[PDB]
């Protein structure tokens, strides 16, 4: 078998110089190959033009070669950050490949030819998020990992203290929403449908021309009623400030792209209800609507003229309305000044680590009437909430753990809904209707109201299953699925639970169905007695849930065990889901200290191991994995990841500790013999020159270094900076 380390960008590309040798070493004594294959900006660059380059500077399509891969038994991918090119970076890694003699071709800013057209959709292609979707063959299997949380129990992170008292409450609809209009139906054989919309007219205006469902695929259709909305809003603007608590909305503004902004939108206009009461008709004209923010409607004012009139009527509603919530209070930003900069899965847990406050004008805390206006997922947070009025905060020395299986593949759900959500324009009716004219969604619309279609297919569902259920069965924690009675929905996913648990031995595992709201009060009763649930999700609450509980019992979610289980029944190990840090780059230019923290990347590692453990049969990978939990929790209890601080333990150092201690592990454990003797020479040379070699990883730091490019650095330049101690770089390469 074998493991495939990604050759990504910037920080994780120089850990993987000092790393990968290591782990390639210790792997083959357990019979498994570890190979890089190169998916770096610069290197999907290059495989996107071929044409243009001689033969020795092709680079092959390691992104296609590893989407196929990854739709096979075989696929063992270890996945590291990496960039998802703006296009100054794209124009940045096409300039600096053209300097070295790669004949590309320049990003068109203005295609007229066909072959410039050509050119823009392959350079397209190649830059934004592009490599997640094409590795992403599976669900998510995610969890707080146990070196980390063994660490906290020992050095807890602070939890604000909770008052009964508190006024802090989440808000929510009540009606007319996407949760209560939710419609839902399970296809009997595929079908190509379209969406249509009736006005009282008799006009009909298709929405969307052609949608391709599969038999067994989940169909739901859903309206916002922007009425019920603008109704809701109101109220809590007054609720807010009759009781003297910060108004706060919380959406996802970013990854909800379609729906989410037009909401935002009508949140700015219920708190300046006044200035659209009286400039309304004149600043929707103009598109200054808030579904951008009050910073763009600010600014967008002086071009208006009567705009200094309208100024005055927004800064008075500012002095008039609740006190908000503060994003940052030294440049006088407001929840509502951009969309985007309150998202709701880290504003929610992070208010609830912090006694249930938000900030307010003057930079203390206050309590908050949280806004979050569907009301599908609402009540986790408010479930949580109560429950630390009550209890108080939650200790995490002692907390249990709540890991999460959740329903993604396929951009399942909400996160695949953006190509089929509307804004309504007219009073009338939405229609799903299939290609022998059968009618099989329809909702009653009004003007602006927003109009939503979502997709799960069935593969994908009967594979979560089996993925909550093998979850269960190796963790030895319940499982509960969370789907709620009063959703459409999640109605028809139960019936399909229940159907597909029956293919699965449970016998001796615990797994149940309960609302969202009752499963997250199980959940957090165990949590607090110390004990542990798993919890069984679709997409958002995966999104949700992910961050939550891990911002609970460790201090952040930044720090996690992130499996994609692959369909044809391969694993995706992803290290990380941050960037590639450019200015870690930068520090080891100017002074060559690496602050880049692999733990993710020993973590990741031995998650690797452990699939082959489980799915090939590969004793020898479980001993490997063993011990590299151990010499996780060591490096960690001594505190040797990396510094930020030049002459102190950087990447490479905490790399060489992090060998050190797998040797010993490896060496001292007796459940294989042979594996033993084989490592007991390898942690004698390691332990006999730990003090030199860490001394020298130590003094090769200070002054400026070259690395022979950025983008596309210089391979032999980049192996001696990274692997610059030969003393360790002997017992490594000897093993
Ligand atoms: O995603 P994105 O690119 O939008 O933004 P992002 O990854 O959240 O932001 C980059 C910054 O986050 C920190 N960071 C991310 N990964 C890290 C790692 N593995 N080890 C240590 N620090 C890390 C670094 O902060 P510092 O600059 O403070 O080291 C880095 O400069
Ligand atoms: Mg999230």
């Amino acid at each position: 078998a074998k493991i495939i380390w990604t050759r990504t960008d910037e920080a994780p590309l120089l850990a993987t110089y000092s790393l990968k040798p290591v782990v390639e070493a210790f792997a083959a004594t357990a019979g498994i190959e570890v190979e890089t294959r190169d998916i770096s900006l610069a290197g999907r660059i290059l495989a996107q033009f071929p044409e243009r380059l001689t033969e020795d500077q092709k680079v092959g399509n390691a992104l296609a070669e590893l989407g196929e891969l990854a739709k096979t038994p075989e696929a063992n991918i270890i996945k590291l950050p990496n960039i998802s090119a703006s296009v100054p970076q794209l124009k940045a890694a096409i300039k600096e490949l053209q300097d070295q003699g790669y004949d590309i071709p320049e990003l068109p800013d203005n295609a007229t030819t066909d072959e410039e057209k050509d050119i823009l959709a392959r350079y397209n292609a190649v830059k934004g998020s592009a490599v997640n979707p094409v590795l992403r063959e599976g669900n998510s299997d995610r969890r707080a990992p146990i070196a980390v949380k063994n660490f906290v129990k020992k050095f807890p992170h602070r939890m604000g203290e909770w008052s009964a008292d508190s006024k802090t409450n989440v808000a929510t609809m009540d009606a007319n929403d996407f949760r209560h209009n939710e419609k839902s139906i399970i296809l009997d054989a595929a079908d190509e449908v379209q969406i249509k919309h009736i006005a009282a007219d008799g006009t009909e205006t298709i929405l969307k021309d052609s949608l391709k469902l599969l038999e067994g695929e989940v169909l739901d259709g859903t309206v916002l009623s922007a009425k019920a909305l603008d109704a809701f809003l109101l109220e809590q603007v007054a609720r807010a400030k009759a009781e003297g608590i910060l108004f706060s909305a919380h959406l996802k503004a970013t990854m909800m792209k379609v729906s989410d902004p037009i909401i935002f939108g009508h949140v700015v206009r219920a708190y300046f209800a006044d200035v659209f009461a009286q400039y309304g008709e004149q600043l929707l004209a103009a598109g200054l609507n808030g579904e951008n923010g009050l910073a763009a409607i600010l600014s967008g004012l002086e071009s208006l003229d009567n705009g200094e009139e309208i100024k005055a009527a927004f800064e008075k509603g500012l002095e008039d309305g609740p006190d908000l919530a503060m994003v940052n209070s030294a440049r006088g930003i407001t929840n509502l000044h951009v969309p985007s900069d309150v998202i709701v899965d880290a504003s929610m847990p992070a208010m609830i680590r912090t006694s249930g406050h938000m900030w307010n004008k003057d930079d203390q805390e206050q309590d908050t009437l949280a806004i979050i206006p569907d009301s599908s997922y609402a009540g986790v947070y408010q479930t949580v909430i109560e429950d630390c009025r009550k209890n108080g905060a939650f200790d995490p020395t002692t907390m249990g753990t709540v890991p999460n299986v959740g329903l993604m593949a396929q951009k399942a759900e909400e996160y695949g809904s953006h190509d089929k959500t509307f804004r309504i324009e007219a009073d009338g009716v939405v229609q799903v209707v299939s290609s022998n004219g059968d009618v099989l969604i329809e909702h009653d619309v009004e003007a602006n109201d927003i109009w939503r279609a979502c997709q799960v297919k069935d593969a994908p569902i009967q594979d979560w299953v089996k993925l909550a259920v093998t979850r269960s069965r190796l963790s030895g924690m319940p499982a509960v699925f969370w789907l709620d009675p009063e959703r459409a929905h999640d109605r028809n996913l139960a019936s399909l639970v229940e159907k597909y648990l029956a293919d699965h031995d449970t016998e001796g595992l615990d797994i149940q169905i309960l609302s969202p709201v009752e499963a997250t009060q199980l959940s957090i009763d165990r949590i607090r007695r110390g004990e542990d649930t798993i919890s069984v999700t679709g997409n958002v609450l995966r999104d949700y849930n992910t961050d939550l509980f891990p911002i609970l019992e460790l201090g952040t979610s930044a720090k996690m065990l992130s499996v994609v289980p692959l369909m044809a029944g391969g694993g995706l190990f992803e290290t990380g889901a941050g960037g590639s840090a450019p200015k870690h780059v930068q520090q080891v230019q100017e002074e060559n200290h690496l602050r880049w923290d692999s733990l993710g990347e020993f973590l990741a590692l031995a998650e690797s191991f452990r699939h082959e453990l489980n799915n090939n049969g590969n004793t020898k990978a479980g001993v490997l994995a063993d011990a590299l939990d151990k010499a996780t929790e060591k490096l960690l209890n001594e505190e040797k990841s990396p510094s930020r601080k030049v002459g102190e333990i950087d990447n490479r150092g905490s790399h060489f500790w992090l060998t050190k201690f797998w040797a010993d592990e490896l060496a001292a454990q007796t459940e294989d013999a042979d594996l033993a003797a084989t490592f007991a020479p390898v942690a004698e040379a390691l332990n006999t020159g730990a003090a030199d070699i860490d001394a020298a990883l130590l003094a090769v730091q200070g002054g400026a270094t070259d690395l022979g490019g950025y983008y596309s650095p210089n391979e032999e330049k980049l192996t001696n900076i990274m692997r610059p101690v030969a003393q360790f770089n002997e017992i490594v390469d000897a093993l």
